[PDB]
């Protein structure tokens, strides 16, 4: 079982690089529209505290250079949604996919495309941690770089990256401009709230071991959600909700194993751990492959 | 902790294409006005038990392969065989081409695969080509013709076509001149790779990667010779370091302050002792699919813990 990107082509085609003075960073080009992290508009002086309402009003459209590679795209209107400007452009991009702006829930996965002057570099899966933020790479210049999933011909873009926290993890926004978690665009110290386990995801782990025909922990017990959203807190595990419950109806469906026996079986490893066995080859309980990821990689689903 | 990056994918979708003959799809790469495929697209169920490739495609005209590139059908008007793959020659060129190399990559190196069905890209991810010459991908039913592929600038090198799983799980396929890496066979049949061995120079970037990121509990104050860890190495069935593994390491031995034979002494512990229990980088075993230059790429500009 290994962590898969979705294909990145779609999204390759919308970045575009923002610069505002000496400051670059990434942009993603829809339709006439760039949307980019508005802390392009800082100086080094600016970023303590930038008072964006005051840098933008000293902003014309003529100050921001937009490019796709080295061509460059004519800003004609400029505006700040949350902690995103809104660039519209002269041209639309004939590159737009079907698309759409989603805000995803902690434990969900998506694609990162890390780029660097509108230059795509990487491509790789992350998790949204409870505590909203997110473990990958990201160097000097990734500012704008997005995540994604894709669904049929369908982009939905879910992340923008706009800093890396002291402990090196990163945080950024929806498309929208909307900080997952705590968090503002602002050079200081900023810590994360303790990370937790994200249990619905381990859950879909242990059914794709299930599926493999690896199920030695499957137990005789059942238990209350409540029973075991209580223990699972003891044991820094997210609590389920019902929509956690209810995404893994397919996955309860093709094993015959249903959600709160196999809450049983997990609460078990829990308090007793594995006693040296293995579960899919790991001594350890995977937590960043959601529902969706097992029955996708299981499965063979494809997109355009 | 350390996560494995793929090269974005975009200019390899652009050349994916579905190759039908009778009830056998798979795959093909659209590269001008050639698709490349792996020639068992000929085989029934029944041929693939036991082929005889030139005995199947001499009784093949242009007119039994359907290519498909998304809804548009590509009117095929030659076929010819090298090794095992076929090469479609289409009356229409792909306006999508990239620049392109086809190159046979060496045990130990990484590419990155875009998983494929019906010609349709369906993920991507990192590989690399074991010592064994198998790959740990994931490819399912009517994933052949799935690619792997390094991209320098603008250039893609295709370095592997994919033919077939092996009955440990692991996968094998060919160079994109058809020849396989490794001693298989693109028959239906059971078949065993060599007995596997880690990839030394991998494993050393990866602690290095490690130590850039403040995980150090596995550092000691041991040197050793490079022939005295090559015994050790040999004994655990690590590949032998060479005097070019070492120097591909510099950069990393440089940003760290940690000499590559003092990183040699670290991991010489590590297969002596065990790790007890504890991780690297979030992983309870030692990781050996990312090169020094993948490292690199990820650690140039950190700041040292
Ligand atoms: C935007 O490209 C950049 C991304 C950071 C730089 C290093 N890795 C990242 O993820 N964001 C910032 O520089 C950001 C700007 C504020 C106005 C929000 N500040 C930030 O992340 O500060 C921490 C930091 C900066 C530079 C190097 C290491 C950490
Ligand atoms: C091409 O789409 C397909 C890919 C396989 C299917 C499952 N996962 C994969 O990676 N290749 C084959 O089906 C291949 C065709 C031969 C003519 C090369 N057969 C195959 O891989 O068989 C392996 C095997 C045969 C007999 C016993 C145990 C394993």
């Amino acid at each position: 079982f290994r962590k898969m990107a979705f294909p990145s082509g779609k999204v390759e085609g919308c970045m575009v690089q923002v610069t505002c003075g000496t400051t670059t960073l990434n942009g993603l080009w829809l339709d006439d529209v760039v949307y980019c992290p508005r802390h392009v508009i800082c100086t080094s002086e600016d970023m303590l505290n930038p008072n964006y309402e005051d840098l933008l009003i000293r902003k014309s459209n003529h100050n921001f250079l937009v490019q796709a590679g080295n061509v460059q795209l004519r800003v004609i209107g400029h505006s700040m949604q949350n902690c995103v400007l809104k660039l519209k452009v002269d041209t639309a991009n004939p590159k737009t996919p079907k698309y759409k702006f989603v805000r995803i829930q902690p434990g969900q996965t998506f694609s990162v495309l890390a780029c660097y002057n509108g230059s795509p570099s990487g491509v790789y899966q992350c998790a949204m941690r409870p505590n909203f933020t997110i473990k990958g790479s990201f160097l000097n210049g990734s500012c704008g770089s997005v995540g994604f999933n894709i669904d049929y011909d369908c982009v939905s873009f879910c992340y923008m990256h706009h800093m890396e926290l002291p402990t090196g993890v990163h945080a950024g926004t929806d498309l929208e401009g909307n900080f997952y978690g705590p968090f503002v665009d602002r050079q200081t110290a900023q810590a994360a709230g303790t990370d937790t386990t994200i249990t619905v995801n381990v859950l879909a782990w242990l059914y794709a071991a299930v599926i493999n025909g690896d199920r030695w922990f499957l137990n005789r017990f059942t238990t209350t959600l409540n029973d075991f959203n209580l223990v699972a807190m003891k044991y820094n595990y997210e609590p389920l909700t019902q929509d956690h419950v209810d995404i893994l109806g397919p996955l309860s469906a093709q094993t015959g194993i249903a959600v709160l026996d196999m809450c049983a079986s997990l609460k078990e490893l829990l308090q007793n751990g594995m006693n040296g066995r293995t579960i899919l080859g790991s001594a350890l309980l995977e937590d960043e492959f959601t529902p969706f990821d097992v029955v996708r990689q299981c499965s063979g689903v494809t997109f355009q």
